[PDB]
C-alpha cells in the first residue's frame, strides 16, 4: 500500500536541545535514533515563528499571507480552506491527530482526533473529543498524548488504509513543568552562558525593545518555580492555577524536589549577572527535565512502530512548531526572524527504498511539509501551495532549480513579548529584515561572518548594492507568495 506518515511535532523544542544537532546541553537518544536511521536537515526554517501560524503553515503549505492565520491572539483558522489532511483523505488515507491543535476551529480532515483546548496543560489536562465534549485525562500530558497515539494505531486504525498520524506535544512549552519521575534530573549540570547572553542590542532596536529577556522578563515564581506565600510576581496567580491542577501525590512529589531549591534561593542575595546566571541554569534544567519525558515518549512511539513492523513503510518525522532561544541574545521564546527562532529542527527516519543517510543542507521550510507528504502519498500536489516537495532531497537529488532564498513574516505586535512585526529574506549568505510596525527599521546580516547576528550592516556603503539586490529578490518572493505587505505596511493583513 502507499507509505504511512507519523509526524511528531513539539512546541518550542529547538536544535540546541537535541544531541543530533548540539552536544552542549541535552542528550536526546530517542530523537537521535530517528535521524540516525534517516536524515537531518541542517537548514530547516519556519515562515512565521509562532505556534498557531506555524501549525497553519504546516497543514496548508502556505505562508500566513495566504492561509490568513497570522498570530495566536486575533485569528481563527478557516478550516474550509485546503489542508493536507483533507487532501490525504481524498487520496484514500485515514488521518489522525492527537494533542495540541492551536488553530481555534475544530480539526477537519481527520478520521480521528482528540486534542487539548488551546495550549493544553502539563498536569491532568482537559481534552476535547471528536464530538467536542470535554474530558479529563489524569496524568502528565507528554505520556497521555503518546498513550492515545499508540492506542489509535493499535486498536482504532483501519488496517486496510494507509495512515497519516499527527502527534502534537505540549512539551517543551513554557513553563516547563516536569513529570514526577524526572523532577531530580540535571541538578548536577551548570552551563557556560551563551557568548551573546549580555547582548546590548547595538544597531537593533526591536532586539532592544522585546520583553523575552531571561534576566529581566522571566518570572521567578511562574518560570523558575520559586513560589512562597510572602512572594509576588506578575504571573504568580497563573502559576498557582497551573500547578493547582496537581493532585495531592503529584504536588507532594513536586514540593519534595522544589522546597529545598526555594529555601536555597531565598537564603541568597542575588542580582545583576549572578542572578541572570542563576535564572539561566534553572531555566535550562527545568526545560531539559521537560525534554526528558518527550524523548522517552518519542522512544515509545519508535519502539511500537518497530515492533509492529511499520517502520519499513512509514515516514517518521520529528520537528518543532518553531525553534527557541536558550539564552542566545539573553532570550527565551521565539518570534524573531533571527536564526535561533527562524530555524526549527527537522529529522526524518526514511522508509525502505530511500537509502540516503546523514545531513541535507538545502534550505527547507515548514511550508514544504504538505507537498512532501502529498507526493509521498501519491496524491496530486495543488499548484496553490507555496512550499516545494522535499522528496527529491530524500532521494539524494540536488535540484538545479532549488530555492536560493526563503521568505519570513511575523505579525504578533503589540502582544506578549513585544516583538515588532517584520518580514524579510534569508539567502544562504545574507538576511535582510524589515521591522515595519511600530518602527521602520531595516537590518542586514552576513550569516557567514556573523552567524549570531550581532552586526547590523544596513546603511554601510559597501553593502548598499547587496541590500538593494536583496530587496528586489524579496519583492519577487512577496509576489510569488502574494504577500500584500509589498504594497504598504498598513496592508499586512488582507
Ligand atoms: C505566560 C506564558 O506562558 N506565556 C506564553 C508565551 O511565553 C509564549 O510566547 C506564548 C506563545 O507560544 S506559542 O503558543 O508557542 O506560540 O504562549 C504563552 O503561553
Ligand atoms: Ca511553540
Amino acid at each position: 500500500k502507499p507509505l504511512n506518515i507519523v509526524y511528531i511535532m513539539t512546541d518550542d523544542h529547538t536544535a540546541q536541545m537535541m544531541s543530533c544537532y548540539d552536544t552542549r546541553y541535552m542528550e536526546t537518544p530517542n530523537l537521535d535514533r530517528i535521524a540516525e536511521e534517516g536524515v537531518l536537515f541542517t537548514n530547516s526554517f519556519v515562515a512565521n515563528s509562532l505556534s498557531g501560524p506555524s501549525r497553519a503553515c504546516m497543514i496548508t503549505g502556505k505562508h500566513s499571507c495566504a492561509n490568513k492565520f497570522y498570530d495566536n491572539t486575533t485569528c481563527v483558522f478557516d478550516s474550509a480552506q485546503q489542508t493536507f489532511p483533507k487532501l490525504l483523505q481524498k487520496a484514500g488515507y485515514q488521518t489522525a491527530l492527537v494533542g495540541k491543535w492551536h488553530l481555534e476551529s475544530l480539526p477537519s480532515g481527520f478520521n480521528y482526533w482528540e486534542i487539548v483546548p488551546g495550549q493544553g496543560d502539563y498536569y491532568n489536562p482537559d481534552f476535547i473529543t471528536q464530538n467536542n465534549d470535554t474530558i479529563r485525562k489524569h496524568g502528565y500530558i507528554t505520556n497521555l498524548i503518546t498513550d492515545d497515539a499508540i492506542d489509535w494505531m493499535e486498536h482504532k486504525r483501519d488496517l486496510d488504509k494507509p495512515f497519516c498520524l499527527l502527534i502534537h506535544h505540549k512539551a517543551i512549552h513554557r513553563n516547563w513543568l516536569a513529570d514526577t519521575c524526572n523532577l531530580a534530573l540535571y541538578e548536577d549540570k551548570t552551563f557556560p552562558l551563551p557568548d551573546n547572553f549580555f547582548d546590548d542590542y547595538e544597531g537593533r532596536p526591536a532586539a532592544a525593545s522585546q520583553e523575552m529577556s531571561i534576566a529581566k522578563d522571566m518570572d521567578m515564581i511562574y518560570d523558575l518555580k520559586m513560589l512562597r506565600p510572602d512572594k509576588d510576581s506578575r504571573l504568580k496567580a497563573l502559576y498557582e492555577k497551573y500547578i493547582g491542577r496537581m493532585d495531592k501525590a503529584q504536588r507532594a512529589a513536586w514540593d519534595k524536589f522544589y522546597d529545598p531549591i526555594i529555601a536555597d534561593f531565598y537564603r541568597q542575595n542575588l542580582q545583576g549577572k549572578e542572578l541572570a546566571n542563576w535564572k539561566f541554569q534553572r531555566y535550562m534544567r527545568d526545560y531539559m527535565k521537560t525534554v526528558k519525558s518527550l524523548d522517552d515518549n518519542v522512544g515509545r512511539v519508535f519502539d511500537y512502530l518497530k515492533k509492529k513492523g511499520l517502520l519499513d513503510n512509514t515516514l517518521v518525522v520529528y520537528t518543532s512548531d518553531q525553534g527557541f532561544y536558550m539564552g542566545e541574545h539573553g532570550w527565551f521564546d521565539k518570534r524573531f526572524m533571527y536564526e535561533e527562532s527562524m530555524r526549527t529542527p527537522l529529522i526524518m527516519r526514511l522508509p525502505k527504498g530511500f537509502d540516503r543517510r546523514g545531513k541535507i543542507t538545502e534550505m527547507v521550510q515548514n511550508i514544504d511539509y504538505a507537498p512532501t507528504f502529498l507526493e509521498l502519498a501519491g496524491a496530486p500536489v495543488p499548484e496553490d501551495i507555496h512550499g516545494v516537495s522535499l522528496v527529491p532531497l530524500l532521494k539524494g537529488e540536488h535540484p538545479q532549480d532549488w530555492r536560493t532564498a526563503l521568505y519570513y513574516h511575523f505579525y504578533e505586535y503589540p502582544a506578549e513579548h513585544m516583538v515588532k512585526r517584520h518580514y524579510g529574506i534569508r539567502t544562504e549568505r545574507y538576511k535582510l529584515i524589515h521591522f515595519y510596525n511600530n518602527i521602520n527599521w531595516w537590518e542586514l546580516y552576513d550569516l557567514q561572518a556573523d552567524p549570531t547576528e550581532m552586526h547590523n550592516l544596513y546603511g554601510q556603503p559597501e553593502y548598499e548594492s547587496i541590500a538593494e539586490e536583496l530587496k528586489v529578490e524579496m519583492e519577487k518572493l512577496q509576489e510569488q507568495y502574494n504577500d500584500p505587505v509589498r504594497f504598504s505596511p498598513e496592508r499586512d493583513k488582507e
